[PDB]
RNA sequence: AGAUGGUAAGGGCCCACGGUGGAUGCCUCGGCACCCGAGCCGAUGAAGGACGUGGCUACCUGCGAUAAGCCAGGGGGAGCCGG
């Protein structure tokens, strides 16, 4: 998954500021559905939940990076 | 008529044998002095907190709605996802 964390980075860092904001919004919705039903009982699966947080993070990080409009 | 021993409800002293009780000896993640270096934090919001945060978490610690955590660079070399 490491080179896929790098898939996130190298293929979502390099994909527009505006579309990035929209990206992480979608991501938010995703995790919402996750934690949501994962609680409701059956199909309660772990892992991915935390991962999504991790995912979220990098996006926003790099978001602010190029959203600090500096390089 | 004379004789002079005698059992123990319970007790004392004594020994072995237990229970409580923590001594002492030894142990040291902590403590003690001194010696050397080091020595400012804050409006960039400090020292210090409240609440929260983990799939399941009561406390401790860790972080901060990007919550037991993200990015880049360096270390290092088989293990890791806190106690």
């Amino acid at each position: 998954k490491l080179s896929e964390v790098r898939k996130q980075l190298e293929e979502a860092r390099k994909l527009s500021p505006v579309e990035l904001e929209k990206l992480v919004r979608e991501k938010k919705r995703e995790l919402m559905e996750l934690r949501f039903q994962a609680s409701i009982g059956q199909l309660s699966q772990n892992h991915k939940i935390r991962d999504l947080k991790r995912q979220i993070a990098r996006l926003l990080t790099v978001l602010n990076e190029k959203r600090r409009q500096n390089a």
